[PDB]
DNA sequence: TGGAGAATCCCGGTGCCGAGGCCGCTCAATTGGTCGTAGCAAGCTCTAGCACCGCTTAAACGCACGTACGCGCTGTCCCCCGCGTTTTAACCGCCAAGGGGATTACTCCCTA
């Protein structure tokens, strides 16, 4: 059995942290630790990346 | 009237498939007892439904009389039927999708 670490990418913690940020109001924990989860496995799980142009 | 042909009948054969009957279970109908009530029986009031009389008039009715409208009769046609050809898409089969819902998993926190 190998464990193998690794940190969550600037983009899934751009999306943890903001998610974290609601523990600051709520505690629906078990609704926070599957979108915990989610970004935790890919940030396109919580919303998925697609083309994109500026604000019109 | 006759006739030909096209349309409908009837008779027998075939098949399939659904009705009628059988079997398990269950659960919902029945037995037995309790308790509340509700509606059934008496009694009182007096409400308004019925009957009658007399007057008023305005609504009904009998009949005059016309003319306005119902209907048969003629002509036209056009437009809907009947039947043959062309075409389309309804019906059937088979597979696909997914979409919904009920069960199961596991944490977290309310509430007793």
């Amino acid at each position: 059995e190998i464990d193998v670490f690794c940190e969550l990418s600037y983009r899934q913690r751009a999306m943890y942290q903001s998610l974290r940020n609601q523990i600051s109001i709520m505690d629906t924990l078990m609704n926070l630790v599957m979108q915990f989860r989610k970004v935790c496995n890919h940030p396109d799980l919580f919303e998925r990346a697609d083309t994109s142009s500026p604000f019109f």
